[PDB]
């Protein structure tokens, strides 16, 4: 029910966003051109990873997922520079998250 | 119900954990030697703040308190450095917010 609800309605929308774009799929350090990446962020997440989860049934609770997303946005704030539009871009994607979260079976 | 909870559950377990005496109150930039704490972090946010609002009923929605945290934490991963220990600190108390807003009524 609640799994459910992450990826029927959470997942939906922000995957469907506007700012969704580099958050579809993993980092890619190398391509990126970023050599200290994981030398930073120690727990890489994103949504592509999320979404399969959510789609395979990997999820036990919804806080787990939840967990995810908020992995997923942290790592972003902590690697990037605060004027940096990435940083601006989660914060309004993050925002959404936690609005449908308030509002979980 | 729910703002009740996040008094009664989530505030009460965060506010007595180990690492929330930075977040007890506002930062104050001039006693920290920050001078671009306001320059860079545009909507403070503390537990103390949070607290106050949820004791006197500022709150219309869950959504609003969730939101106020996660402004909280968010602050903190921007302006500091990623070695810092705050930023451990906040990630700490971060999961066990994202816990029991999981289990919110
Ligand atoms: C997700 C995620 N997390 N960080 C980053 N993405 C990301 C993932 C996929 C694609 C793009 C991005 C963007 C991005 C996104 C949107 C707009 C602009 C940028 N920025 C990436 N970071 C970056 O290029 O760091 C600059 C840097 C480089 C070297 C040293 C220090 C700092
Ligand atoms: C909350 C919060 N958000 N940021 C900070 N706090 C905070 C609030 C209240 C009290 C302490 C702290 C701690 C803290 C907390 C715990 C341990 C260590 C530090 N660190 C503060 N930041 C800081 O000193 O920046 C270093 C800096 C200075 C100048 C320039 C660049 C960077």
């Amino acid at each position: 029910n609640q799994l459910q609800y992450l990826h029927k309605v959470v997942m939906k929308a922000l995957w469907k966003h506007q700012f969704a774009w580099p958050f579809r799929q993993p980092v890619d350090a190398v391509k990126l051109g970023l050599p200290d990446y994981h030398k930073i962020i120690k727990q890489p997440m994103d949504m592509g990873t999320i979404k399969r989860r959510l789609e395979n049934n990997y999820y036990w609770a919804a806080s787990e997922c939840m967990q995810d997303f908020n992995t997923m946005f942290t790592n972003c704030y902590i690697y990037n520079k605060p004027t940096d539009d990435i940083v601006l871009m989660a914060q309004t994607l993050e925002k959404i998250f936690l609005q449908k979260v308030a509002s979980m079976p």
